[PDB]
C-alpha cells in the first residue's frame, strides 16, 4: 500500500485518439495510492500532423525520451520517484523505447483487459488455464558466423517467419516466444507477465553468452502495451547489440527505430 506514480501513455500514428482512463489506472493500483493524487502524462496524439510516418517517429521518440527523463528527475526538495505504475496505450515500437528509457526504476505494468468491462485495468483474479501459457521455439542451427538474430513474440496473433526474413535483410538466427492460444485476450494474469519476462530473459541471456557474433538485435512483436514495454525493459545497454524494432504495416514489417544505436 505504498505510494506509487502513475505514468499514462497513450497514442497513435494516426487516426481515432487513443485515451486512458485515469479513473480506471487509479482503480487499478489500489491499494496503492497516487503520488500528489494524479498522473504524469505522455500524449502521443496528433503528433507531426500531415507530415508522414517517419515525423511522427521522430517526434514521439524525442517525446518519450525528453518525457522519461523529466519524469525520473528530483523535483524541487523531494526525492526523484522510486516506482512507476504504467498505463499504456500505445505503438508498439514506442513502448519498447519507453521500457528501455524506464529501466533504472522499478515498475509496475498493466493491461488494459478486452472483455473484462470493469476494473479494466486491473489484472484478472484466477489462475491462467492451458491456453494461457508460452511456448518457446529456438533455432535448430549452430550460432556460427550469423550477425543476426530475430526476437519474434506472437501473442495477439502468430508471426509470419517470411515477412519477418523480408523485413530484415540478412540471414539470421531466430528466437520466437508464442502464446498457445495466440490472440487479443490472451494476456488476463499477472503471473502471465512474470512469464514472459523470464523467457525472454532466458532468450536474451542465450543470445549474450553463446551468439557472441551477432551485432544487431530484431524485435519483431505482435504482443500486448505492457509485453512491449518490458521488452524495452530488458534490454541492456552494454550487454545487447543494437536492437532494431519494426512496426506491422499491413501487409509487412518495417524497422521504425533502433534501440542502443
Amino acid at each position: 500500500s505504498d505510494k506509487t506514480t502513475i505514468l499514462i501513455v497513450q497514442g497513435a500514428v494516426s487516426g481515432k485518439r487513443v485515451e486512458v482512463e485515469p479513473e480506471q489506472a487509479r482503480k487499478a493500483i489500489k491499494p496503492r495510492w497516487p503520488a500528489n493524487d494524479g498522473e504524469t502524462l505522455i500524449d502521443l496524439n496528433d503528433l507531426a500532423i500531415g507530415e508522414g510516418r517517419a515525423a511522427y517517429w521522430e517526434v514521439a521518440t524525442e517525446k518519450i525520451k525528453a518525457e522519461a527523463k523529466q519524469l525520473l528527475r528530483r523535483p524541487a526538495g523531494q526525492q526523484p520517484p522510486q516506482h512507476l505504475s504504467i498505463f499504456a496505450l500505445a505503438p508498439i515500437p514506442l513502448l519498447v523505447l519507453l521500457g528501455a528509457e524506464v529501466n533504472r526504476v522499478d515498475v509496475d505494468l498493466f493491461q488494459k483487459h478486452r472483455g473484462k468491462s470493469a476494473d479494466t485495468w486491473c489484472w484478472d483474479e484466477g489462475e491462467p488455464d492451458a491456453d494461457d501459457d508460452l511456448k518457446v521455439f529456438v533455432p535448430a542451427e549452430l550460432p556460427g558466423e550469423i550477425e543476426d538474430a530475430a526476437i519474434i513474440v506472437s501473442m495477439t496473433s502468430i508471426v509470419d517467419r517470411k515477412a519477418v526474413a523480408s523485413a530484415i535483410g540478412h540471414p539470421h538466427h531466430a528466437f520466437e516466444i508464442k502464446a498457445r492460444k495466440p490472440g487479443p485476450t490472451f494476456l488476463k494474469y499477472r503471473s502471465q507477465l512474470t512469464s514472459f519476462s523470464n523467457e525472454l530473459y532466458t532468450i536474451l541471456t542465450t543470445i549474450r553468452d553463446d551468439f557472441r557474433r551477432v551485432k544487431r538485435l530484431h524485435l519483431i512483436l505482435a504482443c500486448p502495451a505492457p509485453i512491449a514495454v518490458e521488452v524495452g525493459r530488458s534490454l541492456i545497454e552494454k550487454a545487447d547489440p543494437e536492437a532494431h524494432v519494426y512496426e506491422y504495416l499491413s501487409p509487412s514489417y518495417r524497422r521504425v527505430l533502433t534501440i542502443n544505436p
